[PDB]
């Protein structure tokens, strides 16, 4: 009812105090290693995309020494963040990101965070133009530890490797195949299914 309103105009008011109370959390955080983290940490809610900007290159000052680069990889794409935020979304940023990502899988054993990160920048690429390294990445990082990822996978590359331009498709429909049976083996029935259909129009008109 109206009294309903009532009480929730006291509840959002009485949110605004802790809007002044991350203001004043900002205060004390203005002025260490795991510092200058916490600091991009506090400020994503904050918006200060500059001190996100100067937060990841401390951060490459910082971790230069240390190995340990998924920080340092959150901090680009923090920094991508900030960017099309503002909307210029460098790229050389983009190219940081595969520098933040790509890279440390090599050293280090850490594959969900690689999903993750990848996936975000997926659809980043995808707000940009650029929808085919997202693809050739994901090629890579599809098939290991499941089919589940595996195969949606291999469906997003699908429909990227022709978002702008289809052609030479005879690869295109020599993966999405597979993608459909490790549907079948472990995915969704239905899915597999929709694929197969999909596989099923490529087929019939690529004769050749």
């Amino acid at each position: 009812d109206n009294l309903r309103h009532f009480v929730q105009d006291y509840a959002v008011r009485a949110l605004i105090p802790y809007i002044e109370h991350l203001v004043a959390i900002l205060a004390e955080g203005v002025t260490a290693e795991l510092q200058t983290r916490k600091l991009g940490d506090l400020y994503f809610m904050f918006g200060h995309y500059n001190l996100a900007f100067q937060s990841y290159h401390q951060a490459k000052r910082d971790f230069n020494a240390d190995s340990a680069w998924q920080y340092y990889a959150g901090a680009l794409e923090m920094a991508a963040l900030s960017a099309f935020m503002l909307g210029t979304a460098q790229r050389k940023t983009y190219d940081y990101m595969e520098d933040a990502i790509v890279c440390y899988l090599t050293v280090c054993k850490l594959q969900q965070f690689a999903t993750r990160a990848t996936l975000l920048s997926m659809e980043c690429l995808k707000t940009a133009r650029l929808y085919s390294e997202v693809a050739k990445q994901l090629i890579r990082m599809t098939n290991e530890e499941s089919d589940l990822r595996s195969a949606l996978l291999l469906e997003q590359a699908a429909y990227c490797f022709l978002v702008t331009q289809p052609p030479m498709h005879r690869k295109y429909a020599f993966h999405i195949v597979l993608a459909g049976n490790r549907y079948s083996r472990a995915g969704q029935r239905k899915h597999a299914y929709r694929c197969y259909r999909q596989a099923y129009q490529v087929f019939q008109k690529r004769e050749w």
